[PDB]
């Protein structure tokens, strides 16, 4: 802004598509048909949980004027031990997790959240997504360090073959280790802005995955 | 061009809508319910006929290196006396013309095409759109003169209350005389480029009207 | 109907628009130019606040297998006295409220939330949207009793001239009293499902208003 | 189902994407980097030429109440010896042909149009798309006999490695011989209806290829 009051449009613009490799959960499942159980991984924030409520509360509580809350151990303790009660599970994640359970895959969560003394996020995820004990693995809190992709080594260590995530670093962590990185759309009401350019590495992007 | 190989997208962009007053034929009909017969008008090119085939042929035949064909009387003779055999009627126009016939409206066509000694466009339109004799009026060839909207005076003269068209000058001709100007989308494969910004005057734009 | 693995698409579908009266905040502002200060009203949930985090926590806490939480005063006491710390303010609301405050309009909030003994929602709204105390009015907790219109009487009582809301009942409540009902899009990750058909009464719908 | 006067919409629908493998010409070019000159093939109608003007004239002239014109040699003689002067070349085809000529690829056209005693279509294509005589090959008129695949044998004969087309049979013809079938969108104002479901076999579809 400012911008024209009545900008109008045209049918070239209305029909215009970005060249993105869109996929569905069913297409992913089909692409894996006949493949034995393997390790797969999920990002948490804006991938399986709309957790902006806790991040928003955290900023207001711990650093209303800056971004310091993200490096505040007190914030992470709150975030990892109860504030996910307000996090809303994503339907795309329900469908993916169900599919990987059907396959007998081992399911990992690899998050940029900082590790804390205790955490109840693993419980929240297993409960909300109805993940059986055998498929479930305790959440890996990889942390966040500018200049380093903290997730890549975890994907290698756990032999993760597919990694789902909303951020560029989720996709490149997969690329770093030769895994299949698949993009989930970050919701437009997320407080984590700007939204990433889903498909910017030529990766598969799941349709309708903002909710 | 050039532009990024993998530009990606995000869900804000995917869901983004231009602020346009979109309408359907049914909504227009409803808005006129109970109103007695009146005069209404249609633009021809890219409004009721995809006539690019004749314009394309005309440019190649009469001015392959310039835009002079548009002021060439020989071109207009060909265009108005047979080349509309290759023009493709628009479905939106079939629906609008049917609706105005239901209403008992007088139907006019007001085109920027130049007048010629003879014309068979009136026949083409009445035949293709199944317009009864009573509703049909001979095409008004208003011509094109830079700096002047040649259509406005015709809308006034014929007491035209609604004017349908694809070009900015169709909408402003209606505005000039206090008529209701309603926009039809120009097809993206039209040779008349650039496409106009439908809705740029805050006018109603008919959905799906490119075909 | 079969839902194919590879459904494909076509350019008619890609370009297809629903016939909706889309508007922008700037267009609304323009439509009010020169009009003196008036009373305007807002729905709360999915109109100005993404409050699904608290409603989600409420469902899980108070009625995991039913909708009984929505009639449980213990839930409402939590929801109205602190759980909005986890609600995410909507950008469309920031823009509308700023615009109306700039106009000198009186700002009302009329919600279907159940009334409670105390409420901190009024403070949350005034603080987050930077609403001066003069323009601000205490939230009107109209309640929600299906088969009953509980907002219209309040719109009439406060002479509210424009009412913004996401639900069908918000629009018809406005229409029933002769107010201008303007629709805001409910986010697709709201837990209040199904999503309403914005524009279902021919009302104005604000573009990009899901966030 | 009732088709409401005011159907409305919701943001799930607004953001909804079909799971299609969209590609750009630049991405196709990138995928071929370093690969030596090869034979590539194009369908004609609605792939490189918007030829509906002639097919429309043909239907009206030769079989206004049936599809018999499509099997009438008198129609084909007209269609293949001058009516393409009214066909509108597609921009997507200009870009693809330029790209393949730049690569040093051999260019073939394999059409389901019926063969005629003479044809000027090869010249029309070479002239309009600026195809050097070396890269150019005379159009292969494979014909169209429903229940029969008439293009696959030609793709094999000419060792065509990539085949571009708008119809389902174009894609499956390519797949049947192990060639890369790439879909172009049929324009919504084509008279060949219904429009195909581009992407219905999981094939690549070129973005914005309706014009
Ligand atoms: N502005 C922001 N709002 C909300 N969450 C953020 C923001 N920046 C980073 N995060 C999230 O918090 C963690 C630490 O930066 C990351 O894993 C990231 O997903
Ligand atoms: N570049 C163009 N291609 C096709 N038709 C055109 C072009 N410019 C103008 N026209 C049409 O030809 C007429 C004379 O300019 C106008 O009524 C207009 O609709
Ligand atoms: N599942 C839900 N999620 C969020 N808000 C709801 C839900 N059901 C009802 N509401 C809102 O709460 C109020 C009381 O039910 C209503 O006015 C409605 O707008
Ligand atoms: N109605 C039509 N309009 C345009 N092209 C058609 C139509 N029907 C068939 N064709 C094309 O002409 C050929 C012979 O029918 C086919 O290969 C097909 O692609
Ligand atoms: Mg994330
Ligand atoms: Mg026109
Ligand atoms: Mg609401
Ligand atoms: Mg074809």
């Amino acid at each position: 802004s400012p911008s024209p009051l009545n900008p109008g449009t045209n049918v070239a613009r209305l029909a215009e598509q970005a060249p993105i490799h869109w996929v569905s959960v069913a297409q992913i499942e089909n692409s894996l048909a006949g493949r034995p159980p393997m390790a797969v991984g999920f990002d948490i924030d804006d991938t399986v949980l709309f957790s902006s409520p806790g991040f928003w509360r955290g900023k207001k509580t711990f650093s209303p004027e800056s971004e310091d809350y993200l490096k505040n151990p007190v914030f992470w303790e709150k975030m990892n031990n109860g504030w996910d009660e307000f996090s809303i599970p994503k339907e795309v994640a329900r469908q993916l997790i169900d599919m990987h359970v059907r396959r007998g895959d081992a399911i990992f969560f690899v998050t940029g959240r900082s590790p804390t003394k205790t955490e109840t996020v693993s419980k929240t995820l297993a409960d909300n997504f109805h993940i059986p004990a055998t498929n479930m693995n305790p959440v890996i809190f990889a942390g966040d360090k500018p200049g380093q992709n903290t997730k890549s080594q975890w994907l290698q260590d756990k032999n993760i073959r597919i990694f789902y995530g909303d951020s560029d670093n989720d996709i490149t962590a997969a690329r770093d280790v030769g895994a299949r990185g698949i993009r989930i759309l970050r919701a437009s009401n997320s407080t984590y802005k700007p939204l990433p350019q889903a498909g910017a590495f030529g990766e598969e992007v799941i349709v309708n995955s903002e909710y």
